[PDB]
């Protein structure tokens, strides 16, 4: 195959043949692709409308080039809590906060992330400011996970071959199909997760990729455009279980959640967002907390769905019970401190 | 305006705002665009179907950075004979053949061109293979048009700022909206022409750009896929006249043209394309001659179209009759030779 062959086809508004997206991404990962070819491919693939197979081959190749974690160090039931980003809105780090709470409820967590692309502080940014280390390689992410209950995979450190593509996509400035990869390329390959998507027309495609692996994942998009489960309004959820997707709308009001204004969830620089995490874990009641509990519940229901013998509602109310208890007992706050303390000790 | 604004809008399948296409082009020409941005723009402008205004803006910006010809050196009734190519044939043998016939019939021709991408011989290549100096500055092109009756503007010499876009578009290696520009960025700004386009949908767009200029133009797509008037079957013509456009069907059988086969008309190697020209200008009667004569008449008919008193069928017979004569008298063969001598006498 070739670039004009592949680019020609996409610009003809045609789905690619099996293996074509993989060859293209492999060319990219292996540094054999000129910056203009990367850009054309990325834009062309977005405007055509990508398929699950296509994006699955993109994520597949990427993973196959990624640093893996050591064998028998990632639990069978580990969850991820990560979004695509591209909110447009500049919220406090909801995914990061819920991750800590989830791990504090004793659900193993291997989080993928990096810095903000558009926002003032990313997950990795906010974690850095807290004094939790985001540099850790495969072996120490494995250690951290077993020793603290949570581990953090920093995307650049696990995905060096993405460097070629990453610079190019920054220059473009528009989001593309590539903005989907982060959540689909966690190097630990955890089989569950809560997965945020800022682009409502692409979210089904992510769900499609997760269903191919037979993951238990809720792909989420707030109807306010949030790549999290919102408290402002309702959220659309593509539930991924048993290798099939199904669409839902989710209403916090049915679990007694006060509706909220978007700007109550608004965020700032790293220090500020790190202050917000200390606040919430510390027990500050209000909008931000509600948001964190909600999403933390979400991930826990995805965990629960690893088992086929599971109903939606009883699992959500268990989830909300546990996220809330994880904060209120101080266990969440403990865990963060335990985790910082882990990093300062090789 | 902005790159992210313009690229995002395109990726939403939205037509641009008045001025944006121009701003994008203007950044490219000025050197203010990343190759990643050039690539995203060219791909997206294509997949979202481009409009006449958008392409006019791109053409206009390009023309406003170009070296013009000296004042009062291009006659008001000058014509261009040219195709988009990318027919995948090629047509270069036909366009340069008709161009010379036309000039030889006493219609000033100023052609715009480049060395080929897809085919072995292209407009400039074939010209260069016949001994013609294709790379002359504005003054010498005017002197050529004055003395020889034809001039060729070499797109690299006349559009220095376009260098960036060309390098980028070579790498993506597939047709984009930028492939319509050549015919619409003649530095000599000639107000008539026969304009071949391999893209049916884009032809109508090119036509509307020429309508905006009040040029008298026949945009032509061979219904056999050719970017010239074919003799293989019927053609589609977009008659541009009085700032308006009429889509037509054209059949050369109504002038006694035998149906040829597509593989008797196809351009080839530059050294081959050259010999074919000597062959046919020397008097080689056949299906190549036929189709040169046809396209040459189209060019002359287009020239006739500058007067609103011009009528269609008589214009075509005067056209056919004059092109035939230019060949048979040897005026055309003789014109090629004076054009070659001209270059050798500077
Ligand atoms: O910067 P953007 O492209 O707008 O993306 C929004 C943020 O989301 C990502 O983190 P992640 O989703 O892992 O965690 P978060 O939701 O807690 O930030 C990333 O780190 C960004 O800072
Ligand atoms: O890009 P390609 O597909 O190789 O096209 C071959 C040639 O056709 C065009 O020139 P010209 O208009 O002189 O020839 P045509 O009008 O017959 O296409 C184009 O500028 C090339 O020189
Ligand atoms: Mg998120
Ligand atoms: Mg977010």
């Amino acid at each position: 195959p070739s670039w004009p062959q592949i680019l020609g086809r996409l610009t003809d508004n045609r789905d690619l043949a099996r293996g074509q997206a993989a060859w293209a991404m492999d060319q990219i990962m292996t540094g054999n692709a000129r910056p203009a070819q990367i850009a054309a491919f990325a834009v062309a693939m977005t405007m055509k409308a990508p398929t699950a197979d296509e994006v699955g081959e993109l994520a597949g190749v990427m993973l196959s080039h990624a640093h893996p974690l050591p064998a028998d160090t990632v639990p069978d039931d580990a969850v991820d809590v990560v979004g695509t980003g591209g909110d447009g809105v500049n919220t406090v780090n909801l995914s990061t906060m819920a991750a800590i709470v989830v791990a504090a409820a004793g659900v193993p967590v291997v989080k993928h992330g990096n810095r903000a692309a558009s926002s003032l502080s990313g997950g990795a940014d906010t974690l850095e400011a807290l004094g939790v280390r985001i540099d850790l390689g495969p072996d120490l992410v494995a250690r951290s996970l077993a020793e603290v209950g949570i581990g953090f995979c920093f995307a650049p450190r696990f995905h060096p071959s993405y460097r070629h593509a990453a610079a190019v996509l920054r220059e473009i400035g528009v989001p593309t199909v590539f903005n989907l990869l982060g959540p689909l390329t966690n190097p630990a390959r955890p089989r569950a997760g809560l997965i945020g998507c800022a682009f409502a027309d692409l979210a089904e495609v992510m769900a499609g990729v997760f269903a191919a692996r037979r993951s238990s994942v809720l792909v989420v998009h707030g109807d306010d455009g949030l790549d999290e489960l919102t408290t402002t309004t309702t959220s659309t959820i593509w539930r991924v279980a048993a290798g099939s997707v199904d669409k839902l709308t989710f209403d916090p009001a049915g679990f007694g959640f006060a509706r909220a204004q978007l700007d109550q969830l608004a965020g700032g620089d790293a220090q500020a967002n790190a202050a917000a995490v200390r606040a919430v874990l510390g027990g500050a009641r209000g909008p931000v907390r509600d948001a964190v509990v909600l999403n933390a519940a979400g991930a826990i229901v995805a965990h629960a769905g690893l088992s086929s013998r599971a109903e939606w509602l009883p699992a959500w109310e268990e989830g909300l019970r546990r996220a809330s208890a994880a904060i209120d007992t101080g266990a969440a706050e403990q865990l963060l401190a335990r985790w910082v303390r882990f990093g300062r000790q090789i």
